[PDB]
DNA sequence: CTTAGTTA
DNA sequence: TAACTAAG
DNA sequence: CTTAGTTA
DNA sequence: TAACTAAG
């Protein structure tokens, strides 16, 4: 089945992805800015052991080094690890917001298109690596010392826009050469659209094929393929309705 | 002195007054209004002593009278009488605001009359009378029956209004007699206005005897007669200025 | 006393 | 939501 | 855990 | 002013 035919594009076969053609992320802070290092709330060995074999995996994965960083921000003591990073989000600079609301995206689609894919993407964020000169931004304390992130961090205020924006450029060869193909992008929720169950599917083939060359993996598991009704951004998508 | 050649004009020597010129006036009721009737709060007998002899007053002056009345409202428990009229208030027809902020009236003040006589009047709103048809409105319980006001009433919504009203019908002709004073009146509030000492002094005594025999009283005791300065509306005025 | 409107 | 505040 | 924003 | 509410 679908599965078997691309091992490296599914999260369930290909490991845990990496964005190969995207140059790690330089993450420029506000003019005044200087680090903030915020102490850890101290943890219940409850919430510490809940946590652990995540923070394990991570660091097995070299999502998570050691470090040695003047910014630190806590973790929460109440399982699996959430960073506060709202004072790091204060200091570093704004970018524009270019995701899509939605609504907006949605108005994207022709009634022509009816046979639908849809396919998330799996720890997204994490596919996208981080410059070592901003590593140190988003260190936090393990116990002992510190530990960061060597990709775009959950938490983080620019995330899902430099994500969206990473995969706009990766993707735009593809859309290129399938132009009769909607694609829909909605930071790690895509829409693939076709006329023909036919086209659908050698159109699903060639962007799993794609997504897993550059390092992208999709959650077999949750994949919607050659629909001709979908769940798409908590919408339902019928008769070309919605 | 200003108090011996006027003893009907002021209030400590005239009595209570009582525009005579004043057709007794007619109250108009909201279109869909029926009587209420509220129950009067227990009233502690240290209130009823306090309030006593302001309520027999009023009886000898013959501004209350016993009444039997489908309208009812309260005395506050806690001297001097104060009536809720509140619920009257919401079922009496609305009247357009004629009394001017005395910020606007003011600049009715050119800086060529410089010396002024300000005067207040008594007990304004009891000079008025009410038509017996409108008297069982203002009803009040005393202790045992009913009491009402024979004159326009304290906390009434329309009474500033209908005494503004009513004073200026009074002081038109003055006015067109004296064309050369400045008369302000903000209800109670008089201000005259005139260019030499000479033309305030017999402005002044023009306006207490016109005012007296129309029966209107002012309060000698407050009287500001003939000065360069006076406190008007809580403006002091001075220079020509405020 | 109750109550309409504002501030905390 | 509670507490004031100004009123009748 | 803290905290920015809304409601009661 | 207190209480929620959603977030990181």
């Amino acid at each position: 089945t679908w599965l078997s035919d691309f091992p490296q594009a599914w999260a369930e076969t290909g490991g845990m992805g990496l964005a190969v053609r995207q140059a790690p992320l330089i993450i420029p802070l506000k003019a005044t800015s200087t680090p903030v290092s915020i102490k850890q709330y101290p943890m219940s060995q409850e919430a510490r052991l809940g946590i652990k074999p995540h923070i394990q995996r991570l660091l097995d994965q070299g999502i998570l080094v050691p470090c040695q960083s003047p910014w630190n921000t806590p973790l929460l003591p109440v399982y699996r690890p959430v960073q506060d990073l709202r004072e790091v989000n204060k200091r570093v600079e704004d970018i524009h917001p270019t995701v899509p609301n939605p609504y907006n995206l949605l108005s994207g689609l022709p009634p022509s298109h009816q046979w639908y894919t849809v396919l998330d993407l799996k720890d997204a964020f994490f596919c996208l690596r981080l410059h070592p000169t901003s590593q140190p931004l988003f260190a936090f304390e393990w116990r002992s010392g510190q530990l960061t992130w060597t990709r775009l961090p959950q938490g983080f205020k620019n995330s899902p826009t430099l994500f969206d924006e990473a995969l706009h450029r990766d993707l735009a060869d593809f859309r290129i050469q399938h132009p009769d193909l909607i694609l829909l992008q909605y930071v790690d929720d895509l829409l693939l659209a076709a006329t023909s169950e036919l086209d659908c599917q050698q159109g699903t083939r060639a962007l799993l094929q794609t997504l897993g060359n550059l390092g992208y993996r999709a959650s077999a598991k949750k994949a919607q393929i050659c629909q001709k009704q979908v769940k798409y951004l908590g919408y339902l998508l019928k008769e070309g309705q919605r």
